[PDB]
């Protein structure tokens, strides 16, 4: 079997990418954020706090004839942005793209934290990370992809997110013709559950490429791209009036300017971020400074290939029994 759906950004500034999932019998669609980077797949729901509904689309599993409760099980997450959700679980059909999965844990929300209240675009999270992550408890739970991996005619799925523009995830199957050149694989360590590889170095601009090993994970529910502080350094550095702010959260650029692109290496390949995708606009309306997209990792404890990074590559999430990552151009 294989699955495609559409990704589509939330916003003009691509702040993250909504796919429509059905759940239940007969269907319910709602718009999950996948998240390469968690491992629950938990939704918006009739038993959520009322008061923390504010017009995402619920899941009511009374209404769906193929829903069970999962019997004693909960969750409970909390991810890098200090962001949160926890509830009870129900089994269910899902289905993304065409392929469907049957008795998918879809993890019901009672409560979610206010970034979830505020974004009314985003009904909930599919994790796509290694369900050693998965929150379930007492007994841990699959994702979506490792219930699906058995059926697909590969056990791959991969990421085709826009600049600006709608993408594609497809599950099962590598379309050849949705990128250019070839693809470059590389090794993955799943020690911490994620999609974990090491860049090979980086470029700023038109400047000298810089052999230098960055480990990292492809995290498709990351915004932005977090590097050490002394690449991001080196990048603003190259932007006149560039500045990290500790009162905005980060490197903050003149909305003037024009920024140079950023190279990241895949082996002995080159994955070229376009200057434009690293503008996130205005910090506050009508302001004449503007947010970077390319920020330290120093009070992560991880590098963080997100969706800046990610939306120029076309990629290749292989989940074979040893796992690697391919990122080709596009």
């Amino acid at each position: 079997s294989t699955g495609s759906a559409t990704t589509t950004p939330i916003d003009s500034l691509d702040d993250a990418y909504i796919t429509p999932v059905q759940i239940g019998t007969p269907a319910q669609t709602l718009n999950l954020d996948f998240d390469t980077g968690s491992s629950d797949l938990w939704v918006f729901s009739s038993e959520t706090t009322a008061s923390e509904v504010d017009g995402q689309t619920i899941y009511t599993p009374s209404k769906s004839t193929t829903a069970k409760l999962l019997s004693g099980a909960t969750w409970s997450i909390s991810y890098g942005d200090g962001s949160s959700s926890s509830g009870d679980v129900y089994t269910d059909t899902v289905s993304v793209g065409g392929l469907t999965v049957t008795g998918q844990a879809v993890e019901s929300a009672k409560k979610v934290s206010s970034s979830f209240t505020e974004d009314s675009t985003i009904d909930g999270l599919l994790g796509l990370a290694f369900s050693t992550l998965n929150t379930v408890s007492p007994t841990q739970q699959k994702t979506f992809f490792d219930n699906a991996k058995a059926s697909l005619d590969s056990p791959v799925f991969t990421a085709d997110l826009g600049y600006h523009a709608p993408g594609t995830y497809n599950f099962g199957f590598i379309d050849t013709t949705a990128y250019t050149g070839s693809i470059t694989y590389t090794a993955v360590s799943t020690k911490q559950g994620f999609w974990e590889w090491t860049s090979t170095g980086y470029a700023v601009g038109s400047g000298t490429f810089k052999s230098t090993s960055i480990d990292g994970i492809a995290d498709t529910g990351t915004t932005l791209l977090y590097l050490p502080a002394t690449v991001v350094s080196a990048y603003w550095a190259q932007v006149s009036g560039a500045k990290s702010s500790s009162s905005v959260g980060g490197y903050v650029f003149p909305c003037s300017a024009t920024l140079p692109s950023f190279t990241f290496g895949v082996g002995s390949a080159r994955i070229v971020i376009p200057g434009d995708y690293i503008d996130f606009g205005p910090i506050s309306t009508g302001s004449s400074s503007c947010f970077g997209g390319i920020q330290s990792s120093a009070g992560i404890g991880i590098n963080i290939f997100g969706d800046v990074a990610l939306k120029a590559a076309f990629v290749v999430f292989n989940g074979a029994t040893t796992p690697t990552l391919g990122f080709a151009s596009k």
